[PDB]
């Protein structure tokens, strides 16, 4: 019993909650292909400079 | 695990980020474009001398 005991306080000490790791997880992979998109758009700037000359 | 340990750290030593290189090669190509012209632009000079005899 004292051993059933010891190794279930371990566990709440030291586990994870993978409930809320699902719903962070698609937010932050979400968030990243938005990151790469945001980029793609930041390396098109001064390209409109060749027109000009 | 201590194989994959070490191949992790020769990653780390040596890996390039292709991110910034995608922005640095979008610039650099804008320049080359630039530079054609400007030299381009530079060949022209004195030309107008014929008009003067």
């Amino acid at each position: 019993k004292l051993q059933d005991s010891l190794d279930a306080g371990v566990g709440n000490l030291v586990d994870a909650d993978l409930a809320k790791e699902s719903a962070k997880l698609q937010s932050l992979q979400t968030k990243q292909q938005l990151g790469v998109q945001a980029l793609s758009i930041a390396n098109q700037s001064s390209s409109s400079i060749l027109s000009l000359f």
